[PDB]
């Protein structure tokens, strides 16, 4: 794995492998909101997520990640900036080394604690992820600010997971959750276009950045920050952080729903 957080392969160096993360539509971003442009023509977000489309959870090293069957458009994104329906396949979080920072995208300057991303692909356009994930209008990814606060019972269900993939590479069934219930109670959102915010850094990612956050409590962060990027039987290296810094908006509009 050459790309990761620690210092020698992490944001700041991923550029000697990967150039476009000096590109022109990199992610995240800090959303100034005197900067922002309200867009009438927006309309609400629409999710609309099937329980029984949950898969699996991974420990991928830098990260989990919790995916859903894609084969069929049981689990959408509809609305806001889009004609074409997205379909769900993923949802994961970035986190910092400490409760200051941990949030990729930042609201006036502010860090939040931890980052929700909810992933879908452009099935209307597109055969498969692996096609998307490549085109500009390929992906659509909800971003939800995590602010630490009150334990957040909602996350219960990825939490207790978390024992049964301790070390990079082990997975475990994940079944019967909609992860619209961890969404905030209301949409509003900014959007603009942007990229994965890790390798490969593909620049095809229309983002939705909620304005109200959801909360996280201190000791759920921990667990977040006991999983290992070791392989079982290695010496643990617990997953301190994940969060990539804030990135030039290069002349990008930030449009606002509200
Ligand atoms: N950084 C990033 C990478 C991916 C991955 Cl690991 C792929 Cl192999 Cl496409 C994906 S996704 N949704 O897994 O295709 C999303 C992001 S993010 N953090 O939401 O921008
Ligand atoms: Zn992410």
């Amino acid at each position: 794995p050459d790309w990761g957080y620690d210092d020698k392969n992490g944001p700041e160096q991923w550029s000697k492998l990967y150039p476009i993360a000096n590109g022109n539509n990199q992610s995240p971003v800090d959303i100034k909101t005197s900067e922002t442009k309200h867009d009438t023509s927006l309309k609400p977000i629409s999710v609309s997520y099937n329980p029984a489309t949950a898969k699996e959870i991974i420990n991928v090293g830098h990260s989990f990640h919790v995916n859903f069957e894609d084969n069929d458009n049981r689990s959408v994104l509809k609305g806001g900036p889009f004609s074409d329906s997205y379909r769900l396949f993923q949802f994961h979080f970035h986190w910092g080394s400490t409760n200051e920072h941990g949030s990729e995208h930042t609201v006036d300057g502010v860090k939040y604690s931890a980052e929700l991303h909810v992933a879908h692909w452009n099935s209307a356009k597109y055969s498969s992820l692996a096609e998307a994930a490549s085109k500009a209008d390929g992906l659509a990814v909800i971003g939800v600010l995590m602010k630490v606060g009150e334990a957040n019972p909602k996350l219960q269900k990825v939490l207790d997971a978390l024992q049964a993939i301790k070390t990079k590479g082990k997975r475990a069934p994940f079944t019967n959750f909609d992860p619209s219930t961890l969404l905030p109670s209301s949409l509003d959102f900014w959007t603009y276009p942007g990229s994965l915010t890790h390798p490969p850094l593909y620049e095809s990612v229309t983002w939705i950045i909620c304005k109200e956050s959801i909360s996280v409590s201190s000791e759920q962060l921990a667990q977040f920050r006991s999983l290992l990027s070791n392989v079982e039987g290695d010496n643990a290296v617990p997953m301190q952080h994940n969060n990539r810094p804030t990135q030039p908006l290069k002349g990008r509009t930030v449009r606002a729903s509200f």
